[PDB]
């Protein structure tokens, strides 16, 4: 599913990401824009042999099981394919664990490099939330 911007904002708010670990909703929408272009089906292979999955490009080494990432932890206890669903619940639950870990949203390199320090509230402008 390719979410609309306000559609994704509403879903992330409903699932409790607005202000989660102090990160306002626009941070999460901006992260999703640059990680996945709002596409739940996005996948991208990393140089270490892991793969990133879903709207927030969650990685198979630490977080989800894809059956092909040797030495993988599955700290979210899900199959990585759960992260490609039109239902963002599994991505949100796993993102909450990731962002709680100690480096916060710096875990998402697209967030560091294209959202951090910017006017992220622009990403929820116009939305009825
Ligand atoms: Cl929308
Ligand atoms: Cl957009
Ligand atoms: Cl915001
Ligand atoms: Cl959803
Ligand atoms: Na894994």
């Amino acid at each position: 599913k390719v979410f609309g911007r306000c559609e994704l904002a509403a879903a992330m708010k409903r699932h409790g990401l607005d202000n989660y670990q102090g990160y306002s909703l626009g941070n999460w929408v901006c992260a999703a824009k640059f990680e996945s272009n709002f596409n739940t089906q996005a996948t991208n292979r990393n140089t270490d042999g892991s793969t990133d999955y879903g709207i927030l490009q969650i990685n198979s080494r630490w977080w989800c099981n894809d059956g092909r990432t040797p030495g993988s932890e599955n700290l979210c206890n899900i199959p990585c394919s759960a992260l490609l669903s039109s239902d963002i619940t599994a991505s949100v639950n796993c993102a909450k664990k990731i962002v709680s870990r100690g480096n916060g949203m710096n875990a998402w390199v697209a967030w560091r490099n294209r959202c951090k320090g910017t006017d992220v509230q622009a990403w929820i402008r116009g939305c009825r939330l």
